[PDB]
């Protein structure tokens, strides 16, 4: 019978947001987490043990793999999804302490407002900033044959990837769900801008 | 003593459905999840480490495996079962907020109806759409010997799969349970169409 | 203090059964689950990585293993134990909804009877049907040397299994516990037949 | 506040036992489970991948390993500890149903006695029966070099085990704790025999 | 309804701290734990199985790897994060016992103050001490080629690392979050110094 | 609201102990468990797969490894930490039964005293006994090159260990925390000796 303490808190945090934004944001988060957590991380299991190159020089594989993948995609998306959800839990833990400060007082405009919109700006700024770095570094497709020109390897070598087609589909999926989570925060911003 | 809050919610969501549909839908979901979760994912463990080909050209195995399996079946069925259950949890989280909006009012026809049938349509549309893509891409059987004609391999090579017979039975099982989940949603649609 | 809602449900489901059947069925289920879950699945770990054959033809091992094991025993027993316990949870979820339908009425013979005996028939029919297929396909012992006559292998090859003696004991154990679970359902059927 | 239902049940089951037997039996069970569950099962990890033999005949290792270990010790002790604790949970689930049968009556000598002593006999009979089979099959020590005389191997081969010294200490530990659990049940039997 | 016992304890422990320090310390802890727990420990999986050296002398790899990595970074950061959070849980368990000692009394300045500031000093001293050792031992970057001059290897050998670029980014991240956790404890110290 | 039953039990068990011993014993236990459970057991993962020796005789590695490590350190410390915490949980389960025996009486000096000090003696005796065996068997450092003189190997062989430097630091850490847990039990003994 002690679960009525949460119905205050979840209603107080969403006090300025529309009804069509609360459910759509919540479902895409669980969707993102499950798709990241059961399907795609097994695809990136043998990312180094299956990477083979066409040479005899010892150590050529270690450097020609490292030039191709300065970071993996599954560790990139975790770094993305943590930075995206930091400001929401910040706002959540802040509102709890503010409610605790006023709860102590009554028995024994613009205060929380600006903090909300600033967090909604920062969530979208981080999202578009992570999209730009992925556009700059990797691209949005993966070829099957890579050409490597590092040391200690000789002149030019060919290396063959591991599942170049299965990774492309999840690349496009994580592009699309990130674009939708950006586009919906834009609408949530314009809904609270146009009230007054 | 705080479990009576769920007896409202589970009764309010199924308010238009028949009694013979609630138990049959619920059992097949748990059946699907357990069969996906303990039996078949261990069969697809060594899907690449056991794939062998009859050649000496380095990198021929990596491309001749990738042409055969543009996506695996166990990652395909997870993508299927998430898209199938997205609209039900959407409807569930929507009804909670609508009940919260009216719960605040009384102490201090066609509204939810159309949203129900639209979700039941979308669940079946997604199911038949995923069946058609599986019919187009793979088939419904797996031979033991594959013939591969890609580059950098020479003219034509033979590759031998891993467990071609054990995968066929689970292919047919996931065909049958998907067909039954389609066929039962059809009856649930026709039951609510023919009232008026 | 909200656990008295389960004492109604567990008493209502077993209303026609004897006292000596409820405890014996419940203990063998937990016994089956634990013996399947901690002991025997580690024996079947290296079922393919330890399978070796006496040839040089590439791909001969992949087909000569697949002919010997069209399905594994641990995936067979999971498919058995799910099909065995489907009708009991079906009856359980049905009785909950029937109790919910009559619980709403009083404040604001043969109904459940036939459904019980039909489920008890189906549980035994599935059990004897799975025993017959195992008797037809595999046998009840495993030799140490298999002789294989498939393609692309030449005339006849010898393959050596992995732990032929440790699997036989668990084969006999899963035979015995299945026979006891069959034989006890027979007595539960004859106890309710001979009342009237 | 619903935890007072267990204080009836744990007091009713131990109604004939001494105070110095309840704590000593309970501690050795947890000790057995933890020592089986975190320490010794990692020692038996590479029991087949580290087993090497001094021959070139293919398949000689598979049969010469199987003759040496018709069952492993960690799967033997699980089969032991399940059979040991079956009668206690049988008695426990029986007493619950008997209490439920009499709980329904009062508001709206020798009965449980014999069942107790019979279970205490069976627990010790199973314990000494499992000790005798281990004494007959394996011994109580493991040498480092095994000599194997099976087919298809030639005349006599030498095989070298994996950790022959680390397994001996846990063999002696599981001997000692089993002997103590036998010896204490003997005292619990003689304590209830000599009352009258 | 028994969760009001924690609202006393979490308010009593933070009685001298500012409001802008409680949320920022709490978020960085969860951030540190998750980034340590799901992303970076998979990068350090194949730290020895992928380490290759350009020699034929047996055992040269074992010593030339060990000279390069006297401890790994992921085991270093766990040793850091335990020593950092020891004094906070010490203070927490101390305040519970002091509250229990005074709770027994009333029905049937500088006491806790000094213990707080001493713990806040020790947390920062440990943090800067761990930063100095990492600055002394390793550096803050990792080259791709190491030169090794130990025994039993001959004159000088070259060894090639595993992912020299992916580790550098997490090195810089764990530098930055540690520097921020140091810099914020400095402000928390100066806030309580300048009151009086 | 049923958590007040534990505040009796945790206060009754520590009735003779000082306030500065309860928190320090409790923190070192959690410290020991976590350091054993997440950091050091991954270091001892490849303890046999990375052990290499400089010979061609088959089976020489299996015996020359076994002579060097008659037991591993991580299995030694688990055997230590179970034997250390057996008497405390024995005393804990004993006090519960004694409280249950007197709880039944009142509504419908030296008793527990000696049992406390005897357990505190046994905890320290076991601790110093395990330190002496580790001092006798292994030492407190690990060299990088081992010299082995067993059969079936020839005259003398060299074997190279796996991480000789990373294990030494955790050896010294588990020495230090064990010495502190000994030294603090000595003070707890002298505190209760000198009362009277």
């Amino acid at each position: 019978g002690d679960w009525s303490a949460l119905g205050k808190l979840l209603d107080k945090v969403q006090a300025y947001s529309t009804a069509g934004g609360k459910v759509w944001l919540s479902v895409l988060f669980i969707f993102r987490i499950l798709l990241l957590g059961t399907a795609v991380e097994s695809a990136w299991g043998d990312e180094q043990s299956a990477f083979r190159c066409n040479t005899q020089q010892p150590g050529c594989e270690n450097v020609c793999y490292d030039k191709s993948f300065p970071i993996s995609h599954v560790r990139f998306w975790v770094l993305q999804i943590i930075f995206v959800s930091v400001p929401t839990l910040l706002y959540l833990a802040h509102v709890f302490y503010v409610m605790r400060k006023e709860e102590k007082l009554n028995k024994k405009r613009g205060g929380l407002l600006r903090t909300y919109i600033i967090s909604i700006l920062f969530k979208s700024i981080f999202e578009v900033a992570f999209l730009l770095i992925q556009w700059y570094i990797y691209g949005f497709s993966l070829s099957a044959v890579y050409t490597c020109k590092r040391d200690p390897c000789p002149h030019q070598v060919d290396c063959f990837l591991s599942r170049p087609t299965e990774k492309t589909i999840f690349i496009i999926f994580m592009l699309v769900v990130s674009l939708v989570s950006l586009a919906l925060n834009i609408i949530e911003l314009f809904y609270v801008f146009f009230k007054g």
